[PDB]
């Protein structure tokens, strides 16, 4: 019987003591700003197609920029800590290890390598979640009623460092172990979830299954967010970037300017994805430039077009650089208090 | 005639004024701990050699881990801001833009992409540099006396945000502009420096030629460091890694445990390196694992060997994870208090 590790039950107490003992590492870096660690990663071998690694590189640059602006630290995992939890299931052993290793962390923000920040201004509404322990993009009707396997997304979610989350992880992991366990579990999810195709169990479908069946246990602390694109399906967003630049501005986080553009199904690191490789990579270039344009604007540059690697100036240089207007206040945002 | 931008002569005063008006953004984040921006980058296009991008990815994960531990921010540039200053010369326009855009930065730490942190414990001796503006690995006699084009290294150096540094940049760039200017300046360097081969002007040789021919003007603010491997030629280190693990411990930063292993001559991304690609990449794997071991060991894991991607546990799991602190106190170091 698979276990994520020795059962822990007094974690809230262990954390409470530690924080009291170690006031130099508070779990809140500011009145209403919890300490957040963004966690991402990739397999420890080169991508099967070679440009895959190049797009992992642009992906981590993109997260570096956002996290530098909004004052959150990054952990990039390149190791499998549990041979049975491979692939998308590898993030459960990782998350548990980081939560227990870093009690100063109040929120752990997992973000897939195929997910990219496209709104560099938007700051998560932390106070909205002060009473919750798990925040994922999704809809309650899709999860609890329709039991739709895409009722929520697990490529970009917040998990609070708490006893509730250690138990949540234990409840979530059973369908993960590679082999017969994951395969037979995939048959269950395909049968019990709406619109799910037939394939081995994935971490996302299992979360829908867990929350739909055991809602009384977990639902009270889960927040299914759909007011902004904590996760954003690329297939309906990337084509509208131009409309967004023309009618809106960064900071909305939603349909007007998505916080995250998540390239589900493109699999730039594998041999084949569920979509044309041409459209996947060109749209990943457009998404990367859509965000990078917000970085370069601070420094007086922009990409010639949304699909070009080349940049151009947006203004003449000056001998009075400190007089310049930072349009969105990202050079010295309040997130770096 | 080429210029890095409009002439600024009052930057030290502009900065002081800005800092007085923006106390929430100090240039010292703690007593004798300056605010540091580590800067790196790579060409915006995939690597000629395809697997080269996988090592750019490993290289930036390495820098993320060190900068997270030691409380240093990262900027990863992928844009060519100045068509004339292509190649290794591209860092001069970038460094100027960043210094001018971030007056809160006391020290900018440039780092080649093929340079990797192999001592995750070593913190730079900042006080040693309180009266200097440019810190590079090198030797006084080789640079000033012998005029040796390898008397210093410009792949890992600190540059203080100051009018002095802006002026140095003005003096350093002239041999840069691609074309007849760089190629002709290259023939001048080959003829005035010791043991320089024949190739286009390069920023390292140009820095030697400047400091040797204009010592009185520049030398008093340059610290040529050789007490630790701020830059560490891979050729004389990578074969000694297992010896270091047996005899020494992270924190020395020098011949016993180098801070930086820099793979000069390898060109894992480009082509036509001074060494065989296979030898280069395997040793970069070893360097990466050598550093990554220090990260994984905070969490109870290590690489089975410096040549294996697999990791193994260093200790059994526990239900009391806050009792045993890590061997080098890197989970909660003073750099993040
Ligand atoms: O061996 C692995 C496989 C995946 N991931 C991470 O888990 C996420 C989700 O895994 P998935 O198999 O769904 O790939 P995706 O289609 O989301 O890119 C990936 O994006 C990676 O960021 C990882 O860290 N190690
Ligand atoms: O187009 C470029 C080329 C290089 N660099 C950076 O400048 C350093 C030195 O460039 P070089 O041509 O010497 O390549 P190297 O042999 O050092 O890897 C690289 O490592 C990169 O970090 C960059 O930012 N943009
Ligand atoms: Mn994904
Ligand atoms: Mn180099």
């Amino acid at each position: 019987p698979y276990s994520l590790g020795p059962k822990i039950s007094d974690w809230d107490e262990q954390r409470r003591d530690w924080l009291k003992q170690n006031p130099s590492f508070p779990n809140f870096v500011a009145p209403n700003k919890p300490r957040v660690l963004l966690v991402t990663g990739s397999a420890p071998k080169p991508c099967e197609n070679p440009v895959g690694d190049h797009y992992l590189l642009k992906s981590i640059k993109n997260k570096i920029d956002y996290c530098r602006i909004h004052g959150i630290e990054i952990f990039y995992n390149m190791a499998l800590l549990d041979a049975e939890m491979a692939g998308f299931w590898a993030k459960l052993p990782l998350i548990r290890k980081l939560l227990l290793s870093h009690p100063e962390i109040e929120f752990l923000w997992w973000m897939d390598s195929d997910a990219m920040f496209t709104d560099m201004v938007f700051e998560l509404p932390w106070e909205r979640y002060k009473d919750y322990n798990l925040v994922m993009h999704g809809w309650n009707e899709m999860v609890y009623d329709q039991k739709n396997w895409i009722g929520l997304n697990t490529g970009s979610f917040l998990l609070r460092n708490s006893q509730w989350s250690l138990d949540l992880l234990d409840a979530w992991a059973p369908m993960g172990p590679k082999g017969k366990i994951r395969e037979e579990a995939g048959k269950v999810l395909t049968r019990e979830l709406k619109d799910r195709p037939a394939f081995e169990a994935d971490d996302q479908s299992a979360m829908v299954y867990l929350l739909a069946t055991e809602r009384e246990k977990w639902g009270g602390k889960v927040y299914l967010e759909s007011g902004y694109y904590l996760h954003g399906y690329w297939g309906i967003l990337v084509d509208r970037y131009e409309e967004m630049i023309e009618n809106h501005k960064p900071g909305f986080g939603d349909h007007r300017w998505p916080l995250v553009t998540h390239f589900v199904g493109c699999k730039p690191c594998g041999k084949f994805g569920d979509y044309p490789v041409e459209r996947c990579l060109r749209q990943m270039d457009r998404a990367f430039n859509f965000g990078d344009n917000q970085i370069l604007q601070m420094y007086g540059f922009t990409h010639k077009s949304l699909g070009s690697r080349r940049v151009k100036p947006t203004r003449n240089q000056t001998d009075r650089p400190l007089d310049a207007k930072d349009e969105f206040g990202l050079l010295h945002p309040p997130f770096k208090a």
